[PDB]
């Protein structure tokens, strides 16, 4: 009979009274209108907020709490999500602003930096397979899909961007203890928000780790996103890293398209990742600093706020960009520059005299 | 979305912690298994379920509490009816039993009475037109061809049973209210039974009176069922009475299905009608009686209980019989006729000696 | 087979020959257009006029005689309800005016009255749960839904309006006859209006009183409404009640929206409810005034007119506002005070010289 | 299996090589686009063109060729219509233009004519029940409608047009030949025309004549139409007729709407009928004119076309309007009294002189 | 919405009060059963029975009044035509019994008649091709579908069975009466039952005769089935006749196989075609016989009735079986050349000793 009655909107609302930016972008209205849509691969609103129902979240700290299972997530869904992207990309607002994509080496400058606390650099990017649902949706058969193009795809790497992928089933313990030690490897996901996220699943099954014979070049295959590139560097010649970076990022796209294949992407958001603070162009070109000179400082925080930068603990401290929606990738990689320029040369211990210089 | 959850079955359960037969034989596993069929006119179990929820029903007082929306609803709400009409009907059993149906006013004896305390006679059946819903579930159409299919098959009624079709909403007030008095009418549903039943809606629309010239033979067109058909005699002579019942019965038939149109009859049950204490046959034959050698008898209540009589306040009261169901119309006037003969021959108050006999 | 014709729409159109506002704005035209769209929820127009047609409404009476069975309800069938509308609140128009909703207690100016024929003051509106169906039109689920939140949000009003709730079920009827006559409870619907609309259906169940401690503030859940909020005060002071009565729906409000739920409201209309007559605001502030020095009048129902006031019997009479769309709740408790203090201002029987002052 | 074949449109087409308006007016292009469209009843277009194709219809004789099956059908099929409707009313154009209707018995003037030859008046026009299929498509239980609609309508008429209702199936075969002499009845169906549209299924079921007390207003139900309502007068007063005519159709249409029925009606077209060359006001207004001096003329069908008049053989000639669409029933009616005027004014054979004047 | 009520098939019962069989075998049940079923073509009850219900037939006549529109009929509607089948083939049980066909020329003996009475000999069956819809529901593509099957399968005969096909539609319409009056052509349909049936729909598109080049066989394409087999001969000698009846059809049938094509044929009922009257095997072996030693006998009818023989009309009588299901064609034939002979042997006017002879 039709007479039965749904369960209404209302009551299915999660119980928000003492969490942290979808909990407080979250009304009944917009739950209500929401509750019945879907992504053609079935994908609905509280697989969305899933992870961010499940974690409060701490106090002082913001995270985003939804994810997305597909492409078409962004559109239907993007009541909800719109005023969470502008949130956390300070005011850039997708339903208007357009994203810009350039990946020219030429562009860049400086680049060399002085081996005082630089130690290392890196670069890091995401990419999504166009048809096919991203990690928090995707099923057995996807995966290995998505591991079985990006697989192919690398083998027709030639020249120094040449090496081999690793598989997880396939690896053994104290090897990828080793190379996570190394930082050349990712751990099994334990913390709450990924196996709320449902992002755990299947566990190693599909995942794995292509990198060149130098380990200078790395893609994890099934780890966060579809695909994770990763350049390395254990230096300071950042602009090499990023040379690297973007033409070995460009063979692999053309090698992808060969297939028939192509990445997610879209004028508003660009490439499309699951978390949306990645969204635009998941960049987070940054490097590993010390303590000493720099740990005892007056007003550090105040100044990365200046800078637009984001310090980390490493694994002595890693600083990198914040923003990745609206810069461009020359852009965020140039700001970086800056920044730790910036840092390197008011950092000096044997007198005094930061500007900060917002 | 199809992931919305319906609410289940036992939220909607009534609260029957202070009821009296639907309440006693209405389980959660029943309301459950039911909860979602329905009648292919759309009659539902909670619809069929309503007039007992509504009324809790006075303590000592046995009140079916249930009503159907149609001929399928008996089939397809078995599960639940059958169990009130066997407690009903004192033990019969729907499932297996079947009924006969005779009108044959040859078999009838005695037939004359004593003119003592018999004042008049009467005799009452129902019937109902297949193909249209009944009175609770029956829309302003189907009760407006009701009455069309029945003036136009009485219009055909010649001889002895030929009168008049009068419609309630071109009848006076004054004029109602006489015919009520003499017995020769019926007035607006107002009790909580029949409007929590649905059956005063669009009052007076399409509800009628077709009585002969004498008024010995009264139809009434549209207030408990589809067609109440009714003969009466100012006296005792319940043979003659009862002929003319079953002869213009006959020919209301014949003329019915003349024009295609077929009453409402299955083996199980029989006549098909809403309350389903009125299955069966419908038939009601009794007579009205008087107070004073009566009303102070010694334990009249066991005797009507063994003689299977029904015993009600006139509007002096009214003796009828009791069950429909079962036995046979000629079987039930028969009864009738030989307990209104021993309670008039064992009337007497000018010696003792009553004897009950069971 | 799909060959079979369905019954005309105007074979269902009711008999209104001798009926009072939906009958007057029936139209073949509009029962044809209308007699088969359906809310979501399966309300029918036929169950909209059901109430109207069942009564037909005695002469210079003016009843609304529809009903709505959900929100959607007043877009699906506004082709029927807006003449109504307008016709009901003196000229205002649904489908080009719109309605604004003020609460503040502070413009509210005098409020003070005198003790002379005040007796008592009083002021009443009514709020349905988004998601639920209305009276007319809900399940024993939705009924007892309403109820659960209704409950669980007035458990969380602390300080004065902090109070008890009181299942009908479980009150004794001499307590329950007590509280009505104390004018602090609800009787069983028994008018023919109430029962055609179906909204006395399972009565007791899921019908409930929640009270503060002091009396002052009232709450009938499932009597008319899915919330009928009432403010009390044996005296004049109408300021005071005001204000008790907008600062304790502010709070009920935001402890709803607390859990998830929102109260219906659409510009156009205002807060949603059941009976047209109550659309907009649902205010009827008023007071009880005396007999003597008033019923022996010259032209007071001009007066009342005049002043646009509603003066019915108590249960001496009572005086309040006729019309809620349209003005705010602050412009019709002002109006209410200005008439009411104009009514004891001329009210001099020691002398005469009454203005009526349009 | 989808992958089965349809046949293709042009399959069906018709093979009209030796037709006469539907022929011309129909093209492969037409019929492929409408070969699928259908009424909400189910009419397609080969039942519309059935009646033109079975007959081919003799050289110099325009017949319509097509029929409707409801009111629908001229929407759906208009782009086939509209051709016809323009070329059958002399260059009224269906989709632009527009229709007014006026039937005041106050503009006409003249009236009285000269007892010469005019012998008889008459005036006919024809009226649908809308929600009921037209004859050509109507099922019995329609048609059976259709007749009690109209008798119970015209039972409540008073006064001088008050008459009864005949019903062929009770009628003798003389009294029906005795009135089809008279003029006061139609005869079974036998043209192939007829026959082949489909119009005289069920013969003589719900078929029926109601006339009043002086046979002076009739009314035809379900011989053509589902109603053909009819003025006669043996003499000249084409006046009075007129006056009767439009006063008893105004009751007869307001007595319908008190039932909850429409005729059926739009702008466009103005009142639906059957026959396109019926279509706007189904106005014949004519008289029976008799031959020595009339037919023995010069060019009468000359002066006919110049009039804009149609003569027809009696069953001696019978003239009448021509169109129906455009002008209105006044204007018509206008037009056949300055027609028969001219025609009895220039009919002098004493002497010479006709001048024609277009 | 689903609330709408459809028409109570009683409502669309037929008035069959004056009618003759499928009147006597059509009841309220029967009608109401069968409501709503239709063919996969959409064939349905209402087009079955139309024929009948228009035609009342005349008293003594007995016209079976219903056509089948396809294969699927008989069985779909089988609870109404079963009956009337077997009351037609006095007794024959289309439920239990079974049919045989067979065509052996060899088997029948005499043969040789008398060139007395005999005049002319004559053999006619019927035949449907499966997979097309039967005369009184085909459309015009399927009708010419039908023709082209059967001229293309004819188009390869060779031998004495070799002729032309004529289409009407290309045939002068003096050579159509030449060959009507020489009794090798069919005349266009004008009798009410063929045109009730909707049988002479688009004539003559698509109806056509192929004989041979002697006229001795002769083929009538879609004029009552979809093929009329007839083999003639002006004489006596039937078994000459019968021998090339049998073998033509055998190489017709098998040319029919060739191209794919199967003739409608299951066990129960034998060959399909649209006349009940017909079915079994359709032969209809008769001869011409004079008027004078023959109408002025005693009791000839009796006669007929005793040896299965059926006397009509010639276009001096015809003479010729009766029932054709249930016997076998070589029995039908033997039946018919055996009745003759007894004719032509008793009917001696020299002297007397009629037997008759049951
Ligand atoms: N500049 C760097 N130099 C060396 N290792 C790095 C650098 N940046 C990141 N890593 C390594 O990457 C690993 C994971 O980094 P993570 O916090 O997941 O970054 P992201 O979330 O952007 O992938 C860590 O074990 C860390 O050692
Ligand atoms: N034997 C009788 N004699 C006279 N009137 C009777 C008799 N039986 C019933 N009636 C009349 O029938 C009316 C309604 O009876 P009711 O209780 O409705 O019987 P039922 O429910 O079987 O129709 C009463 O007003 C009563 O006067
Ligand atoms: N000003 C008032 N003072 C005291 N009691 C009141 C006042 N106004 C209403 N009531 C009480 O409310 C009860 C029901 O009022 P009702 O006519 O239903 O108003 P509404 O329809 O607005 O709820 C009555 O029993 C009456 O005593
Ligand atoms: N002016 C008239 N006077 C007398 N009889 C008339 C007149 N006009 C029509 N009739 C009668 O109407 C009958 C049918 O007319 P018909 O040709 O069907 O007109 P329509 O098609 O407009 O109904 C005829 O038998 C004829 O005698
Ligand atoms: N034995 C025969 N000899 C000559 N012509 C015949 C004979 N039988 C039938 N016909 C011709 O067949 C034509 C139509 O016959 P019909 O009554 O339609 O038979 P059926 O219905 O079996 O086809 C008639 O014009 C008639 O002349
Ligand atoms: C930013 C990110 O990678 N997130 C967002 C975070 C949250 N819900 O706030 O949790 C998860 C879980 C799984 C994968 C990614 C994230
Ligand atoms: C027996 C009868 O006619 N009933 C049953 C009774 C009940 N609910 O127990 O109430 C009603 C109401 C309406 C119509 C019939 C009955
Ligand atoms: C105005 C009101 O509260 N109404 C309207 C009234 C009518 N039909 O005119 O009937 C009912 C019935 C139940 C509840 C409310 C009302
Ligand atoms: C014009 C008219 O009344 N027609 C049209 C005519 C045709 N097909 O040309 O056929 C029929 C048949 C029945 C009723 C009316 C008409
Ligand atoms: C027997 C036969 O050929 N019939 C049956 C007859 C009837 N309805 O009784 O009518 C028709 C019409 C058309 C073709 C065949 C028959």
């Amino acid at each position: 009979s039709e007479r039965r009655r749904l369960y209404p909107p209302s009551a299915e609302y999660p119980d928000l009274r003492k969490h942290n930016c979808m909990a407080s972008h979250l009304t009944p209205a917009v739950y209500a209108r929401l509750c019945d849509k879907t992504t053609p691969t079935g994908w609905t609103l509280d697989q969305c907020i899933q992870t961010g129902v499940d974690n409060p979240g701490h106090p002082f700290i913001k995270t985003v709490g939804m994810v997305a299972g597909d492409e078409e997530t962004y559109e239907v869904f993007a009541d909800l999500f719109d005023p969470v992207i502008q949130e956390r990309h300070n005011g850039y607002d997708p339903r208007t602003m357009k994203h810009t994509t350039d990946l020219d080496a030429s562009k860049i400058r400086s680049g060399y930096f002085d081996e005082r606390y630089v130690l290392s650099s890196r670069v890091r990017t995401g990419r999504s397979i166009r048809g096919l649902s991203l990690p928090p949706a995707c099923t057995r058969a996807e995966r290995r899909e998505v591991e079985r193009v990006v697989v192919d795809a690398l083998s027709g790497l030639k020249g120094d961007l040449a090496g081999r992928y690793y598989r997880l089933s396939e690896m053994t313990e104290a090897e990828q203890q080793q190379l996570i030690d190394d930082h050349f490897l990712f751990d099994k996901p334990v913390s709450p928000l990924l196996t709320a996220a449902g992002m755990a699943r299947d566990w190693p099954d599909a995942r794995g780790i292509w990198h060149n014979n130098e380990k200078s070049f790395l893609i994890w295959v099934n780890e966060e996103d579809h695909t994770r590139v990763i350049s390395m560097e254990k230096g300071g010649n950042m602009k090499r890293v990023f040379e690297r970076f973007c033409r070995g990022l460009k063979e692999v796209e053309r090698l992808i398209q060969e297939r028939g294949w192509e990445f997610m992407w879209n004028e508003r958001l660009g490439y499309i990742l699951t978390c949306p603070s990645n969204l635009g162009t998941g960049l987070r070109a940054g490097v590993h600093i010390k303590l000493p000179l720099l740990s005892k400082d007056s007003r550090f925080p105040k100044i990365l706020e200046n800078l637009r930068l984001q310090k980390r603990g490493t694994g002595v401290f890693d600083i990198s960009n914040l923003d990745r929606l609206g810069k461009s990738e020359v852009e965020l990689v140039q700001l970086v520059i800056d920044g730790v320029n910036y840092l390197i040369d008011c950092e000096r211990r044997l007198e005094r005299g930061q500007d900060i210089r917002i």
